[PDB]
């Protein structure tokens, strides 16, 4: 078993790996041992003196702080931002424009970005007048949270990660890891398209023909947006992989419709088992939410994303056509 | 002594209000009297059915939670900020165009804008890995913190005097508040200036969309808490004496942890009276000014906070 699995991530610089397999395989620990491999990949424990016991003991109290119990924001989906995003860090046209540094930003931000997640939106904490909603003054809820909670367990025993990085570097990742995982919030969505829109429009690259990033909001608005296409990277993964991310949000919507239904509340969209179609909630997430950010994603690195893109609009034709 | 605290808040709609007599005659209740005074000047225990014992409740716990050994950022301010803001909110050329549950909002965040406030900044805070600052990812952090306090406090035994609001009004009150609030924190004052000095060149005489006018309440807000060097200069000075010592402890903790020593802080290179005018000239005139010009009422605040610029320039 220990052979399939270490067989199995082998694949971890492809999209599409088999990160529910990889999630049976390691006992429930796919979080874990996916951030292992990319740390290894990307040399991260040389270049940060990361001690390996310190790094497995860290990610273990972080994947336990994901709830089990949860259908879709779990350690699971943790673990494939994490892979997704470490993808997206090595197209071709960023090569050699992001630090190591921020790539440990990013990564690390991916791998926290969901962390203690109760399974219910922000509008649901908001409007049941939650204890995570009164410490959070309602703005960004979860995602103050997550990264509260991410940052916090640095300080357990044997957890701290980061214990050899400078003052300097420390204090510049916990700035761009902040920035990053509040970019997630999905009500920031349609401001973080139109900036990302914006830039492709007015985009630079250098003589190597990689992405031109010259100041601090630049570098930053594009690790955020990496973040969130890799957030919302479960319609562009073959179909088997996307299949089963539906079945699991859809799963977690319906249980908290049913909360909204109980507690006489008007029930949030894609919520109500009794009144849902779930292709045609599928056709119009992709419509309106995810191709439009993938699609622009694809300009910015182009051609480096058109295999994703085209997974992504073969995936929308085959659930319209079974409407 | 009952009898010289009731007169003293005849004042209550005076600019110069004699905040620190109050708050001796009050026992150290400045909080909860001028805010219940506020209230029953504006009717808003019969309008909103806030029960009187409610109110009474909900204040004592509020002033509570401000610490007693905090020099400057205390009930004492929070009483001042409450009274400066009722006083701005009154202003004639104001008149009528906040509702009550506005004018509410306005008073309610002044009252709890600095609750549980430790005498320490938020620079503080994020540069020493405080438990606040890791909360609240070093952004706003007291001003977060300070609203989740004055909002907590609601759900004590009897404090909630929201209670008679319909779940629109209160969701509203809500949403200003914590707008209110955060807009006080000192790192967006440049940004909220920049926004005053927008719509006073395009002022008409009258805010039609909600933007603009909760965007005047933060300013308002702003104001009040920024209204120190604008008040008689007894009043000024004794708020100067209060906030030097809670900067020199800072300072002091800043030295022997080896951190930078924030603006104001070193009581070994200070200059206090240069500071005075260097916080006038740079902050507080620049935002007075521009308030006047919006409300062209408040000159009588200005001109305070001229001669109080050319005294202690005169002091140097
Ligand atoms: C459209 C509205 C109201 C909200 C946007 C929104 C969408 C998701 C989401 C995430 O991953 C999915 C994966 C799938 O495979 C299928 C899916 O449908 C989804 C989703 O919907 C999660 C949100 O928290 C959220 O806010
Ligand atoms: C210049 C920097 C670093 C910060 C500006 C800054 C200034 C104050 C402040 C408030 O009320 C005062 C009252 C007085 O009577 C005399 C005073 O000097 C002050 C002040 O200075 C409070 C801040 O929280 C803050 O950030
Ligand atoms: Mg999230
Ligand atoms: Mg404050
Ligand atoms: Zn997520
Ligand atoms: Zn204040």
């Amino acid at each position: 078993q220990e052979d399939v699995l270490a067989k199995e991530l082998e694949d971890v610089n492809k999209w599409g790996l088999h990160v529910f397999r990889i999630a049976e395989l390691s006992g429930n620990r796919p979080l874990t041992v996916i951030m292992h491999t990319i740390f290894q990949e990307r040399d991260l424990l040389k270049t940060f003196k990361i001690p390996v016991d310190t790094l497995i003991t860290y990610l273990m109290t972080l994947e336990d702080h994901y709830h089990a119990d949860v259908a879709y924001h779990n350690n699971i989906h943790a673990a494939d931002v994490v892979q997704s995003t470490h993808v997206l860090l090595s197209t071709p046209a960023l090569e050699a424009v992001f630090t190591d540094l921020e790539i440990l930003a990013a990564i690390f931000a991916s791998a926290i970005h969901d962390v203690d997640h109760p399974g219910v939106s922000n509008q649901f904490l908001i409007n049941t007048n939650s204890e995570l909603a009164l410490m959070y003054n309602d703005s960004s809820v979860l995602e103050n949270h997550h990264l509260a909670v991410g940052f916090k367990l640095l300080q357990e025993e044997n957890c701290d990660i980061f214990q050899n990085l400078t003052k300097k570097q420390r204090q510049s990742l916990r700035k761009m890891v902040i920035d990053i995982v509040l970019a997630t919030d999905m009500s920031k969505h349609m401001n973080l398209l139109a900036d990302l829109k914006t830039m492709v429009e007015t985009k630079k690259v250098t003589s190597s023909g990689v992405l031109l990033l010259d100041n601090y909001s630049d570098r930053i608005q594009v690790l955020q947006n990496m973040v969130h296409c890799a957030d919302l990277s479960n319609p562009t993964k073959p179909l088997q992989l996307y299949r089963q991310w539906t079945d699991r949000i859809m799963e977690e919507f319906f249980r908290q419709g049913d909360r909204e239904r109980e507690r006489g509340m008007e029930i949030s969209p894609m919520c109500d088992k009794h009144n849902a179609s779930v292709e045609k909630s599928q056709v119009g997430f992709i419509d309106y939410i995810v191709h439009p950010l993938w699609e622009t994603w694809a300009d910015l690195v182009h051609p480096d994303a058109q295999d994703i893109l085209d997974t992504l609009e073969d995936n929308r034709e085959w659930y319209q056509s079974t409407i």
